[PDB]
């Protein structure tokens, strides 16, 4: 896969957007995530004691999470493509340590599709959700072969 130059605008253009209030975005996606797929949750043993929406929204923790989450994929989707050295340290943590297959970073492209839609009803259209889309499929992917070079199946 590869997305036109134009695509990796339209991307930029919404990551834009996304910096602008990290912690609101990272807070919302991690949320959308554990209400989606709640199996995602019980990865999170900082975290899995958080049964509702309310709750979660008030933990000052998740929302330091998602500032993480965020930082790391942003500084990923800025490199449009040519990304394989910061792959690797995510890739070996999510693989080796934390045990993530490849159907929930799926789950959470997902959810930052809808949380980008609930946060900019005018802004993002069919196009730029195409974009991101391609965008996160490649990461996905990518990250799927890094999990196989380090002899996991994802
Ligand atoms: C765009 C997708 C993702 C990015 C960029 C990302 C990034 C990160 C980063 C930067 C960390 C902290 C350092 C590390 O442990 O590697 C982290 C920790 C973690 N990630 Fe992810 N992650 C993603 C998706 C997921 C998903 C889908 C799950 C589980 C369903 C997951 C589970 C975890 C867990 C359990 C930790 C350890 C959290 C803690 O207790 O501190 N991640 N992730």
């Amino acid at each position: 896969m590869v997305l036109s130059e134009g695509e990796w605008q339209l991307v930029l253009h919404v990551w834009a957007k996304v910096e602008a209030d990290v912690a609101g975005h990272g807070q919302d996606i991690l949320i959308r995530l554990f209400k989606s797929h709640p199996e995602t949750l019980e990865k999170f043993d900082r975290f899995k004691h958080l049964k509702t929406e309310a709750e979660m929204k008030a933990s000052e923790d998740l929302k330091k999470h998602g500032v993480t989450v965020l930082t790391a994929l942003g500084a990923i989707l800025k490199k449009k493509g040519h990304h394989e050295a910061e792959l690797k340290p995510l890739a070996q943590s999510h693989a080796t340590k934390h045990k993530i297959p490849i159907k929930y970073l799926e789950f959470i492209s997902e959810a930052i599709i809808h949380v980008l839609h609930s946060r900019h009803p005018g802004n993002f259209g069919a196009d730029a959700q195409g974009a991101m889309n391609k965008a996160l499929e490649l990461f996905r992917k990518d990250i799927a072969a890094k999990y196989k070079e380090l002899g996991y199946q994802g």
